[PDB]
């Protein structure tokens, strides 16, 4: 079998994308941000409290034929971002694209925290890091990716987010209409559970690439790009003006700037991220200060492919026996 989905962006900044889910018998469709970087299928439901929902799509188990309570199940989860929820769990049949896994856990909200409510567009999150991080407890539950998985073509997924524009998940198939030259795989560790490979370098502009390790993860998740702080003085440092704010909370930029590229290393190939997707606009409304999109991992514990650096590329989840990772130009 095989899935192939749409993905929007939420807003002008691509600040995430949302991807249709139907969820339950008769489906029920809620707008799911796909994460790589975690590994909860979670929903806004009938059972969230009533005054932390505002304008979300909810999921109703009551309504669906097919829904069944996972007897003391709970879940728990906290974001890397400060946000959080929690809740009780289902089993339902979920379908993305065509492609449909019965008995897959869809963890209900009870809870919700302020940064959730506030966006009316995201109705919950699916998650496709790998199933060792899923907070379902005492049974820690499998991803949809992982339920799928058997079933797929091939045990892979794509992603292919859009600058401004939709792109696409794929589940099963290596779409080769979807990206110029070749695709180059790099390994990728799960100890973490996440997505996580080692970048071979980095380029500023047109500068000269610099040959140096640097070790994050793939996070479809996160919107920024999450860098060393010598790699993100090294851009910063080409743009007149920019510097880095701390109350604002990270580098900022005049908006009458133009942004050069950053090229970042996947083995002996590149990846460009054009100046443009590293623009995030004005840090408040009419302000000529913008925020950039690139930001030091300092504070973090962890470098981050955010969607900045994703959205360059078509990029291979490949989810064999030994998983690895692979960024093709497109």
């Amino acid at each position: 079998s095989t899935g192939s989905a749409t993905t929007t962006p939420i807003d002008s900044l691509d600040d995430a994308y949302i991807t249709p889910v139907q969820i339950g018998t008769p489906a029920q469709t809620l707008n799911l941000d796909f994460d790589t970087g975690s590994s909860d299928l979670w929903v806004f439901s009938s059972e969230t409290t009533a005054s932390e929902v505002d304008g979300q799509t909810i999921y109703t188990p009551s309504k669906s034929t097919t829904a069944k309570l996972l007897s003391g199940a709970t879940w728990s989860i906290s974001y890397g971002d400060g946000s959080s929820s929690s809740g009780d769990v289902y089993t339902d049949t979920v379908s993305v694209g065509g492609l449909t896994v019965t008995g897959q856990a869809v963890e209900s909200a009870k809870k919700v925290s302020s940064s959730f409510t506030e966006d009316s567009t995201i109705d919950g999150l699916l998650g496709l890091a790998f199933s060792t991080l899923n907070t379902v407890s005492p049974t820690q539950q499998k991803t949809f990716f992982d339920n799928a998985k058997a079933s797929l073509d091939s045990p892979v997924f794509t992603a292919d987010l859009g600058y401004h524009a939709p792109g696409t998940y794929n589940f099963g198939f290596i779409d080769t209409t979807a990206y110029t030259g070749s695709i180059t795989y790099t390994a990728v560790s799960t100890k973490q559970g996440f997505w996580e490979w080692t970048s071979t370098g980095y380029a500023v502009g047109s500068g000269t690439f610099k040959s140096t390790s640097i070790d994050g993860i793939a996070d479809t998740g996160t919107t920024l790009l999450y860098l060393p702080a010598t790699v993100v003085s090294a851009y910063w440092a080409q743009v007149s003006g920019a510097k880095s704010s701390s109350s604002v909370g990270g580098y900022v930029f005049p908006c009458s700037a133009t942004l050069p590229s950053f090229t970042f290393g996947v083995g002996s190939a590149r990846i460009v991220i054009p100046g443009d997707y590293i623009d995030f606009g004005p840090i408040s409304t009419g302000s000529s200060s913008c925020f950039g999109g690139i930001q030091s991992s300092a504070g973090i514990g962890i470098n981050i492919f955010g969607d900045v650096a994703l959205k360059a590329a078509f990029v291979v989840f490949n989810g064999a026996t030994t998983p690895t990772l692979g960024f093709a130009s497109k």
